[PDB]
């Protein structure tokens, strides 16, 4: 029964999905005797948080009740009270979180200051849901870095393209409507200048109601990206590059002028983790990598990701000479070669999904 | 009814399973007066039929009854009356075949024997069940070529080997045991020699009686073939290789004074269509090829493959330069690359296992 | 879209059950530029509307908004502002209503409001759970009669005791347990003297998660109660009696002193559809029917019910002369009963619980 | 798991004797030889080979250091030929697993105990419930000297057999009835009281596709009221065994039993259940399919004579005091002496539900 209740404010965070940017889903139900009186989910971005609503709604009824929270009630004090406050004075006399903040700095405070003003508290009903529910902006706030998934299409034999770079006809319609749906959950899409010269790609969410648009980022050393290319042209959606100081001044304006915005990094050669880095400071909690087989070659090898996704079409393209999955150096010997588990087996049209996770 | 007998008929027949060698599986069902009678299967090889079990049980019974078989039944006219007649001289008036004998040139001389004797033949109950039965055997008499089976061990990027050849472990030990079966249910197992000096494989079939070893076969160019490898010494299984006029004559003769069955092809490079067509004027029906990514290319590109199984591991191993699953020639537009169609995936240990099949 | 929209209305819905008693289940969802930015359900009696809760979670966002609404938004003037006021004054662009309300005269009352205010107004989305969401307040609002339950408990040869009147132990305290939650749903407790003089029963919702009990109606012909009963003393909960002209006058009187309230029929006999109409007129919207298998067979005769649930326990009474589960006159040919239809079949302990409703 | 594979097998190889083995209890057998299977058996015929006769045979020279599954208890006794315990011994098996001993406790074991004094390892209990399942008429009549009996009626939801007029035409569905006929095949025998041969006058024959060997139609007298009119009588189609009594008229008692009818006679004015089953056990009947009469039921209910209860309800309400009920005679006075029961399944049929319940 307490789940009943925590399994609804669960539900309820998951309505404001895309909605509060960088923030994260929050659920609350406050019950008082035995009905529920008040429910809430964070909706907008900094806008009121869950329990804000809930104890509204709740009205006279907060009094002598019970709260359940997916997670971590605030506790710093911002423009308006904290959270954990609101929940002292209203007269909730117990509450049920699902989870403690992220932050090692604020972790357990919100929960300290409640049990300071008398209310009982009771935690970890529900944690592994109300883990998956923010995963990404969990992971975010643990390291510091976004979190990560890498995704490609391949043949069975793990082409991703025929030895004369024909990749026409790899991916069913099926799959790759079924990637699209990644394009929603993060925050920015990313891949090397190579997938703009050879695909030129609009990299653009065209799911069903597809609001807000993620962030384009592309990896061009030389800034040799065609000046044309949908990307740069079609006003879509932001689109970042990352390039070395071997860039063009002039050419960096003109696009500068087209809205794009340009990071020259200080190294010879782009080092994904200073671009990680960068795109968390400016609040990207989330990469969506799709290509280059030498792109995936960085992540991996740097160990900088957190789930991979590759589909598989029931066909052979023969190759020595044809491109496979991933690139760059690799590792030389098994024993260095770290382990993944799979996570899932989808089959998605004619073709399968696999997906993995590390450690 | 009618598809009922059949049925176990042809659940009969499957108990003779890996029993009956060379020879096809088959049921038997007498019926009498609506009721079963007889019973019967191949069970091993060189023995008694279906049908000679099935009307011995049957008795008395088997005058003026029905018989189910799933395979027609034979009719040369031997060192014993063939089953064909056995029906006849035993007072069956119908027989429901579910299909004709793969023969080309005996298919339909059992039907015919038959029929002109007063018996009622008719044919095609579930005669989709019985293909299945003998999978392989069947496409030995239809085409006149043994059915080959691809398989190959990866990490989930399509690497069999890190850059450096080393090929330590990628997929897991549950894996090469579910691997091995397969060298139960091939006549012949097949290599090319850059499997052999690497591993020095047995190539046996080392699961529980196997009452009989396949024979091993290694495509051997130049018949570099080392000559202490287990293939050519420790005796254990039959063991052909196939080369071109570059091999060493006293080489040749040597390894064939141990046993060694050596053809030799007229052609620069080994021609997969040829080694097929000799195998099966040996009476190899089935071969089960697992090495060399080449072998793999050659296997494909020739569109030589009646099954191909590939078990992915939950490891990244990159590189450019390193192996992938198969190499040589290829497909140079995905307008010529086959479609095939994923027939199964299951999951073996913490390893994938995906099969598939042509058109 | 506007189905998921609707279908979250419906499941905010829910979380009023049984929390709202007489008034109806409603959800509401404000949408604002494909953004979820309000949610209500109507959770207590005599409060805040599902349409106040949402709107007022909106705020500003509510302005040129959409709303989906489970129940058309009511046009009640008076104590405050009709929901079709305030879904106008805020702004909102246009509204979904899932069905009307099935109060005859105010239906297409509160869709015209807003229509006349400029808002257009969508009708029809699911329907279907919209109509389940409020089975019983629904029907009663349509017929003006209340909502119907008949319940009994028998042993598999469908006797409710043994021919000596001993019913001991005929369902199992699971049954027992499961029939107790019926006592909740229903705005009424429906009886024969019968029972009172038999059991002498509380016919109070024993539940822990009660707050209001239900009314306790006893048919009572010629009012021959015992006057010390349960259910005129205990006055734990409402008691009506429906009588006839041969009530003793001073018996009436001496009833209700007590607070009993005592309906006197102008018929000689008492007809169950005028004693559904009067409980009708008193605001009475359900009706859970219990006791006498006379009672029963009333109800079914006049085809005054609207579901029937039978608990089937695993025993064998027998007896020419034992009771049956409908008493009373009965069908004289099969021509004329009434077909029914099983609406669930769900196992209660080592008891069935069958449950079937008309045509 | 290979072992209990083995089993499976032979249960199923049993199976296709369901058919036709009359009194016979279905069994299967196979023998396998260095891991392969070289022979399967089944009791087909009533009468004729066993199983494991089948089985070994067809094994032939395979037979000798092999292994054998049987899912019964070989038979031990001594006849026209060798028992099977024996067979297996001479054919040189060297171990047997079987899933169930026999019924018959004056026979159960002896096979088990001449095949161990010949060093045959027994593995006993591999998939004994099944073995249980495959021929459990049988094995209750072994275990009893008693038929199995099945109890099944029609009635509205409300328990009701027939209006307060006695009109039952649209009671339960064409589907229901179609299901009820199944079991008139796993029966050997179906009771019907005379008030029933009366009402409806029916066939009591077996209709389902492929019947052989038709079920003995047994009528429960008193007055030998049984209309001379038709059917049970002269519609030669199968056997009609009729118990009467005193009250008996001579006369038409002979007059009947002119064409193939029985009639068997009880010294008491009750025609006492428990009497006529054990009557019909000893006429080599195994199982019972009584399917009419309130008060026929009641009987069998109160003597606490069935293995099996199957009621069809129609989603109908007949009501009514004095409509008749599902179960009428006697019964139970006191709630404490009545047996509680046990639902086994619930299905649902057209538009009906079938319940079918079993003791304890
Ligand atoms: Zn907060
Ligand atoms: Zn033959
Ligand atoms: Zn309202
Ligand atoms: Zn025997």
């Amino acid at each position: 029964m307490e789940e009943y209740y925590m399994k609804l404010a669960l539900d309820l965070a998951k309505q404001g999905e895309g909605q509060t940017e960088s923030n994260p889903l929050v659920g609350a139900v406050v019950v008082k005797d035995g009905q529920i009186v008040g429910m809430g989910a964070h909706l907008k971005y900094g806008e009121a948080h869950a329990e804000v609503h809930a104890i509204h709604m709740a009205g006279a009824h907060a009094e002598g009740a019970d709260i359940y929270v997916t997670l971590e009630p605030c506790s710093h004090y911002g423009k308006t009270p904290p959270c954990a406050e609101l929940i002292i004075n209203s007269g909730i006399k117990r509450v049920f979180v699902a989870m403690r903040d992220p932050n090692p700095l604020v972790a357990g405070r919100g929960i300290s200051m409640m049990k300071e003003a008398g209310i009982e508290v009771r935690e970890g009903i529900l944690a592994d849901q109300a883990e998956r529910l923010n995963e990404k902006f969990l992971h975010f706030m643990r390291t510091g870095l976004p979190y990560v998934t890498l995704k490609a299409a391949a043949s069975l034999d793990g082409k991703i393209a025929t030895s004369t770079g024909d990749s026409k006809w790899i991916t069913s319609e099926a799959a790759r409507q079924d990637a699209q749906q990644y394009r929603k959950t993060h925050q920015s899409i990313l891949v090397g200048v190579g997938t703009v010269k050879a695909d030129n790609p609009s990299l653009t969410c065209r799911l069903p109601n597809v609001t807000k648009q993620p962030v384009r980022v592309i990896l061009d050393t030389v800034l040799s990206i065609p000046e044309d290319a949908k990307v740069i042209c079609d006003q879509i959606a932001p689109t970042w590059i990352f390039t070395t100081a071997r860039a063009d001044e002039e050419k960096k304006k003109r696009l500068s002028a087209f809205g794009v915005n340009i990071f020259t990094l200080e190294t010879e050669r782009i080092q994904i983790p200073d671009v990680l880095k960068i795109l968390a400071e400016e609040g990207i909690m989330s990469v969506y990598v799709e290509g280059g087989s030498a792109v995936h070659g960085s992540f991996v090898k740097e160990g900088c990701f957190q789930e991979i996704i590759f589909y598989f079409a029931p066909k052979l393209i023969g190759g020595t000479h044809a491109p496979s999955l991933i690139s760059g150096e690799g590792f030389q010997s098994m024993k260095d070669v770290p382990l993944l588990q799979f996570t899932d087996i989808t089959q998605i049209g004619r073709d399968i999904k696999l997906t993995a996770k590390p450690t």
